[PDB]
């Protein structure tokens, strides 16, 4: 992990979890992530690839104020799994991770967001609710990650993804998109809302 250029503190967090050896997707993705480049990852669905974006994210967000990164996921289950992996990658570092998803009363989520977590993981329709209420502020969002974009499209979120990517300023934003398949509409997200991304398969 040290050789991939990860921070000393994140190497310590990973060692404390027993995460010793990077997977092939992590070796391929992490150096580019650290360089600030956008990433298009064609990868298997679920949590095996979370480290590829999550590990280098920690040193980017740690210690800062306000929401620094937004990760979109198709489901509560994946959002919660990804959030828990991010708390493991950052164990001991004090990085606050909040999950927002639909089908829950919004008040509790609003209280969590007011505490200023550094990473928000959420489902797209509920993310939009927060954006429009101004309970999720966009001013600090310098990393936007779409996890399982095709699944998000399957679940009815294509217009929500387009809205979110357009609403959040791109000038100092790193964007990553992970999907097992690339439907036409997802191709269009890459075209309109990403910066010449590096391709990882």
């Amino acid at each position: 992990f040290k050789e991939l250029g990860i921070s000393d503190n994140t190497v310590q967090s990973l060692e404390s979890m027993g995460f010793k050896e990077p997977t092939p997707i992590q070796k391929d993705s992490i150096p580019y992530a650290l360089q600030g480049i956008d990433i298009l990852g064609q990868a298997q669905t679920g949590t095996g690839k979370t480290g590829a974006f999550g590990i280098p994210l920690i040193e980017k967000v740690v210690g800062k104020q306000g929401v620094q990164s937004l990760i979109l996921a198709p489901t509560r289950e994946l959002a919660m799994q990804v959030a828990e992996q991010l708390r493991e990658f950052s164990r001991g570092q004090g990085v606050q991770v909040v999950t927002v998803f639909g089908g829950m009363p919004i008040e509790r989520q609003i209280k969590a967001l007011k505490k200023g977590p550094q990473i928000v993981v959420g489902t797209p329709g509920r993310v939009i609710d927060h954006l429009n209420r101004r309970t999720l502020k966009t001013d600090g969002i310098h990393t936007l990650i779409l996890d399982e974009a095709d699944e998000m499209m399957n679940m009815g979120f294509i217009d929500d993804m387009r809205f979110i990517m357009d609403k959040i300023p791109a000038v100092q934003r790193q964007t990553m998109l992970f999907s097992a398949t690339m439907p036409k509409a997802i191709q269009a997200l890459v075209q309109q809302f990403m910066k010449s991304p590096k391709i990882i398969k």
